[PDB]
């Protein structure tokens, strides 16, 4: 008993101890700002410090969707630059005297986020878990994506300074010790947004790891992955990312700039390497593409004829007011369009395309990109977003025309879609070019609510196989039949009624233009199929089943950004534990 | 007249309609044309100064300056093959000191 009592205590002081840690990634995306609360198992060992078991990372709460950072900033500018700064020269050096107020406005948003996080923590964690989490500190990574990637002047980066200071002064009452630093909390580039999502996917599907289960050191000392790493396509609110690893030794054109995971510090040296193509396209997100598509379609003569715009991507029988404003499908089957500029889906693009944004004012090529998409930078905002000579939009439900319009407008435009200097510098102007220049046998996973709803809808109505493998022509068929549907108002509201007595489903604010996304998918799969190499397969997924069976977390870039930091164990240990929250004193 | 020793050879060669960089990228075609290179013409033509027999010097510095200014230093479109500079946030020499300065 005594002889054990001693060895018990001896084991204790000689081995590693496990402890739970909270990690918060706040997604400052285009559509909203929201928390994602993760738990992770940390291990501290004698003389070895502390690190995270990456396979233990799991989401435990996705937060409420609060105001995106654009709102905060434009609301700031309204007050302090004066109403309608979108249409006038505004001297930017003057807005430095309103820094404190930017802070104030940001404080309002952050208090909601903090409280929401805390709510998730309190509800999900038992008392014992709480002790460990409150003790270790809680790293917070707040990263802005496409919603503010295009934002002009110095405002965005000033905002991030203030955001970090706010994250680093959490309310002491709840006892969770949030903190951040300029590496964790920052704008992330399009390619990073891609790469992290790529990392997330392959982590969760256990394709990417360092151990013998997921790696082989080859005869020649190079660590390989045992299964092929998989590429990802993510269509968000404002942008879409395309990412895929290159089959090894692909000779690329000198202009195509691929990223090497080790070389570029995305993953530590002990992980397998790869050169991966990662490009993100502004205007290709659901909301962005929605507004741009309308502006371009309905200022083309083929579709606008004496006030009426015939839209091949909207159902026969559907019709709506002619603007890019947010569409509410009402119970009585009408479509209400919100004229409030903020809720107008052209607002981002129209704002970027101001003649008073130095990005246009001094760069003619950017002016040209605006004009090519029917935004005239010299006009005031209201005009810029107005669809000229157009009263109503009527749906003609013609999928193939929809496809070819998505093709020339969005996927293969004459000029690159505006605010895409990043994509272009990688060597890619358009989605078109990505698969013309680089291509890979790497299987591809398609992600994003929109994209998924597109396939699910066709599946639900038995127009696609349950076991749909990515065959383009099969998809074009299903979409062709589906998008032919007639819209019928009934007592139970507006109804999408399928051809050949094939059934029905309610029309609502989310599915009314879903055919566009079907066209986007078809277009994208066609370009893929045309590439020199073609992906071994294609799938659509929302989350990946964990070892348990249930998913540990969502697809996206959230897990990736955590992994990007925590995987560099010495650097992380230094920042997360040595400096930690105690730095804020 | 040996093409290789012609100081337009690099730029003329980049501006080929058969170089994918131009062929697929209209913005690059525009940049070429703005500097009087037509990508669709064969090389000899591309490098040829049209309708010109001799160049006579007029030795006028200020005009030289303002011509350097609009041609090289502050061109309408960025001088071709400068996607790198442009992605840093700089299209022309002009803009460098307008945007950052030290
Ligand atoms: N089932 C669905 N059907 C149709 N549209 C959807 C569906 N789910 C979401 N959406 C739309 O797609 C977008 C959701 O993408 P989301 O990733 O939430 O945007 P975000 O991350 O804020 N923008 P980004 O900066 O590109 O990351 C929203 O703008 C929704 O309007
Ligand atoms: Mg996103």
């Amino acid at each position: 008993v005594g002889k054990k009592h001693l060895q018990t205590l001896r084991n204790l002081e000689t081995r590693c101890h496990d402890s739970l840690q909270a990690l918060v990634v706040i997604d400052a995306g285009s559509s909203s700002t929201r928390t994602n609360v993760f738990l992770a198992k940390t291990r501290s060992c004698p003389n070895k410090g502390r690190s995270i078991d990456p396979d233990s990372i799991q989401l435990i709460g996705a937060g409420k969707r609060f105001a995106g950072l654009r709102v905060v900033l434009e609301e700031w500018l309204d007050t302090y630059a004066g109403k309608d700064w979108e249409s006038r020269p505004v001297d930017a050096r003057l807005l430095f005297q309103y820094v404190p107020q930017m802070h104030e406005g940001a404080k309002k948003l952050m208090q909601l986020l903090e409280e929401d996080t805390v709510a998730i923590l309190d509800s999900q964690l038992n008392e014992k878990q709480k002790v460990q989490v409150k003790a270790l500190g809680i790293p917070v990574m707040l990263c802005s994506t496409a919603g503010v990637r295009d934002f002009h002047e110095w405002y965005r980066d000033a905002l991030f300074v203030l955001l970090r200071h706010l994250i680093n002064n959490p309310s002491p009452a709840h006892g969770y010790k949030f903190f951040t630093n300029p590496f964790w909390t920052r704008p992330i580039t399009g390619a990073e947004e891609g790469l992290f999502a790529f990392i997330t996917l392959n982590h969760l599907s256990r394709r990417l790891g360092e151990d013998p289960a997921r790696s082989m050191i080859d005869e020649y000392g190079v660590k390989q992955s045992r299964n092929d790493l998989a590429g990802v396509v993510e269509v968000g609110g404002a942008s879409a990312q395309i990412v895929f690893p290159l089959q090894e030794g692909t000779v690329l054109p000198s202009s195509v700039r691929a990223v090497n995971l080790q070389r570029e510090r995305l993953l530590p040296e002990r992980y397998p390497s790869a050169d991966v193509v990662s490009v993100s396209f502004m205007q290709l997100g659901m909301a962005s593409s929605a507004g741009l598509f309308l502006k371009e379609l309905c200022s083309n003569d083929e579709f606008l004829q004496g006030g009426i715009c015939s839209n091949p991507c909207l159902f026969k029988g559907f019709q709506q007011s002619c603007s890019a404003g947010e569409v509410e499908v009402r119970p009585d089957g009408s479509a209400s369009v919100n004229e409030d500029v903020r809720k107008n889906r052209l607002k981002p693009l129209a704002t970027y395309c101001s003649v008073n944004n130095p990005e246009i004012s001094f760069k003619v090529t950017n002016e040209m990109q605006c004009r090519e998409n029917s935004i005239d930078p010299t006009k005031p905002l209201a005009e810029r977003m107005k669809i000229e000579n157009c009263s109503i939009i009527k749906g003609t439900g013609n999928f193939d025309k929809c496809v070819s319009q998505v093709e020339s407008i969005l996927v293969a435009p004459k000029l690159p879609l505006p605010a895409n200097i990043e994509a272009a510098s990688s060597g890619f102007e358009s989605v078109d070019q990505v698969f013309r220049f680089a291509s890979s046998t790497a299987p591809m996973i398609v992600t994003g609510g929109g994209m998924l709803a597109a396939i699910n809808t066709l599946k639900d109505h038995r127009l696609l196989r349950s076991d749909f493998s990515g065959d383009v022509e099969e998809l074009a068929e299903a979409a062709r039949e589906f998008c032919s549907s007639e819209v019928i108002i009934r007592t139970d509201g507006p109804v999408i009624q399928l051809p050949n007595a094939r059934g029905e489903q309610k029309l609502n604010s989310l599915n009314f233009d879903l055919c566009k996304t079907m066209a986007l998918t078809v277009s994208l799969l066609r370009h893929m199929a045309a590439g020199e190499n073609q992906p071994s397969f294609i799938k659509w997924e929302k989350s990946i089943a964990g070892p348990d069976g249930k998913p540990l977390a969502d697809l996206g870039w959230q897990v990736g950004v955590i992994l990007h930091h925590v995987l560099f164990t010495e650097e992380w240990g230094r920042n997360a534990y040595e400096a930690g929250y105690s730095h804020n004193l």
